[PDB]
């Protein structure tokens, strides 16, 4: 009905060798081998990102979609990818980490990037249930995808849900995961919550084409509805191929080392 069930549907009607091959065609993918050296070796000095969510934030914060600022709190910070991040930048003082935890679910690691005393990770925190608490900058990175777009609705309306007694707190930066904008009741929240608080929806190149995932950010703006469309668009056009020339690699930024004041 909408182009991104047109995707949804390609998508679950590929070969497992196919979906291989279309899931990095022309995404942009950054190094992750420093990251998995030091993650056995001890070394929380390296300043290697703990997993891809970070160069995805900074993709976002340099073109300021996103200016992190005083007190930041990551809603399913994983790793912590975006509050190691996060920690670097000088507009933010505090970084609070919350995120799920148990089995099947990632553990916060504690690094030594620059700027991890400012880092404070709680695991064992299921989001739907904690309260919301004052913020000046609001991260939420959830959404576990699924073969049925029908579900990815229900997980990505009640992100929206929950997300929104925070954003009622007064911040005013925040960059939020839609898994699945492209379905109708999405878009008509979308809608709804872009009058309230602002912001527009953003593709980031980082993400895989097996998956139609957007960012609800404070920097962007503009019609919902078509910015979903026209990264439904690319998403086609990049199943009907015939030269899989491969993902454009690059380098992750170096987060650095050492305490701030
Ligand atoms: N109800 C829930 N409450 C808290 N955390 C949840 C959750 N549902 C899923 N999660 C957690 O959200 C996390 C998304 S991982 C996001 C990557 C992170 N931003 C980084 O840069 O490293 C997952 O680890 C998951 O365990």
């Amino acid at each position: 009905r909408t182009l991104g069930e047109q995707w949804k549907e390609k998508l679950n009607g590929l070969s497992k060798e196919d979906f291989l091959k279309y899931r990095k065609e022309a995404i942009t993918e950054v190094d992750r081998s420093a990251a998995r050296k030091a993650r056995r070796d001890g070394n929380k000095t390296g300043g290697h990102p703990v997993s891809r969510g970070s160069a995805k934030l900074r993709w976002m914060v340099e073109r300021q979609f996103v200016k992190p600022i005083g007190k930041v709190v990551d809603l399913g910070c994983g790793r912590g990818g975006w509050s190691y991040y996060a920690a670097t930048l000088k507009g933010v003082q505090e970084v609070r980490g919350y995120t799920k935890g148990g089995p099947g679910h990632e553990e916060p690691m504690l690094m030594q990037s620059y700027g991890w005393n400012l880092v404070t990770m709680k695991s064992g925190v299921d989001v739907y249930y904690k309260p919301s608490e004052p913020c000046d900058t609001l991260f939420c990175d959830i959404g576990e995808s699924s073969s049925s777009a029908e579900v990815e609705e229900q997980r990505t309306l009640r992100i929206l849900e929950m997300v929104s007694d925070w954003l009622q707190r007064g911040p005013r930066e925040f960059c939020i995961k839609v898994l699945c904008p492209y379905m109708p009741r999405v878009m008509e929240r979308l809608e709804v919550l872009q009058r309230r608080y602002g912001g527009g929806l953003v593709r980031v190149p980082l993400s895989r084409n097996s998956n139609h995932e957007m960012y609800w950010v404070s920097g962007a703006a503009g019609n919902i509805v078509h910015a979903v469309n026209m990264t439904s668009q690319v998403l086609i056009g990049r199943m009907e191929k015939r030269t899989w020339h491969g993902p454009k690699y690059e380098e992750d930024v170096n987060l650095g080392s050492g305490t701030r004041a």
